[PDB]
């Protein structure tokens, strides 16, 4: 019932999951030592809500830099979104970037995915 909470830091990304609307969001940048100690809890969260009910849950990304254990967590996530997708639950996804910096990690977990998923410059 509760929302996710973790707060930004110079290696972690702002992560909040708000349980009323069905938003996931996230912000920064992602190398953290330890990555699973990050998102282990952002995964139950999300099967936590997944469990619960048949209410739609998007996500709304504003991620930068993510280290490779960080990509394997972001995939983790996306499974879970995508094995509800297949069962007939409503996800959706928007990946935010400034094109100053095109997209091509995005595209390639857009290959990955079923589910709507929009890449937004």
């Amino acid at each position: 019932m509760s929302d996710l909470h973790i707060p930004g830091t110079q290696s972690t990304p702002a992560i909040q999951g708000d349980w009323q609307a069905g938003r996931l969001s996230m912000q920064g940048d992602s190398y953290p030592e330890n990555s699973y100690e990050l998102f282990g809890q952002v995964i139950d969260w999300v099967e936590r809500f997944l469990a619960d009910g048949q209410r739609p849950l998007e996500l709304d990304l504003r991620l930068l830099y993510l280290n490779t254990s960080s990509i394997k967590a972001m995939m983790d996530i996306l499974d879970l979104l995508e094995e509800a997708h297949q069962g007939g639950r409503p996800v959706s996804l928007r990946w935010h970037y400034d094109r100053r910096n095109v997209a091509e990690l995005a595209e390639e977990f857009r290959e990955d995915c079923s589910f709507p998923f929009a890449i937004q410059a």
